[PDB]
């Protein structure tokens, strides 16, 4: 059953393959119309086993990882990708890294995902705010997820992307890295502009900076009080403190 049979040779990537067996697409469909078409794939309603050769004639075509050609309309073969693999790509524009997190909607960062992200940035040099924004969109949890040591080479000026929602999960040696960031980033704007954008990087602030603002009439929420440093509190006296109230 090694060659094709006869008038099945297809010529172009179509909703004709979901009528072809497993062998006929292995015989007939060539890697490189493949490669070429791989857009059209999404649309054609596949089986299980009809992806798993396409996806394995692409390994054919590029063992040294796919272009950026191919990898943006992978799609549901995105499922079914090893993480070695993913190690190879060299994915540059965010819109390819939007259609692959799109894949795995509402589920949590599958480990494709995870060696995706880390490829990613590699690649860039630094997280971008650009990058920051289509992440926490599909996964909220993630500047927590990265150890404290890796925050530290974190732009300030990604803290713009990060929201009050995102931060939930860090635990304040994460915060303590992030606080000086989010005073650098947050810079030159004074009054309450100050105030309701550090509100949640208080959770790793010294007590220097907590007088500072406590005589700048910030008028503090007390459910905020409650998440400052235990240590970072003692200075600070009660007269200051009545101040923030
Ligand atoms: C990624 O870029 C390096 C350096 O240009 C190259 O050697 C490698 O083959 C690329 N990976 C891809 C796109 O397969």
């Amino acid at each position: 059953k090694t060659a094709c049979p006869s008038g099945k040779k297809a010529r172009e990537i179509d909703e004709s393959l979901i009528f072809y067996k497993k062998w006929e697409l292995e015989a007939c469909v060539d890697a490189a119309l493949l490669a070429t078409q791989m857009d059209r794939v999404n649309a054609i309603p596949f089986t299980y086993e009809q992806l798993d050769v396409l996806k394995h004639k692409l390994d054919e075509l590029y063992p040294q990882g796919y272009p950026e050609s191919v990898i943006q309309h992978l799609g549901y073969l995105f499922l079914k990708m090893s993480p070695e693999d993913i190690r190879k790509w060299n994915v540059t524009s965010l819109e390819t890294l939007k259609a692959l997190l799109e894949v795995n909607k509402g589920h949590e960062m599958s480990p494709q995902v995870a060696t995706l992200i880390d490829r990613f940035v590699k690649g860039r040099g630094q997280l971008d705010k650009d990058t920051l924004d289509t992440l926490t969109a599909f996964y909220p949890g993630y500047l927590c997820s990265l150890s404290p040591e890796e925050l530290s080479s974190v732009p300030p000026s990604s803290i713009w992307a990060v929201r009050p929602q995102d931060l939930d999960t860090c635990d304040p040696r994460q915060l303590d890295v992030l606080y000086p960031k989010a005073r650098l980033a947050f810079q030159n704007m004074n009054g309450s502009e100050y105030f309701v954008k550090i509100q949640s990087f208080l959770g790793g602030a010294p007590t220097e900076d907590l007088k500072a603002l406590s005589q700048q009439n910030v008028s503090m929420d007390l459910a905020t009080f409650m998440k400052l440093r235990t240590d970072a509190v003692l200075p600070l006296t009660v007269a200051e403190v009545q101040k923030l109230l």
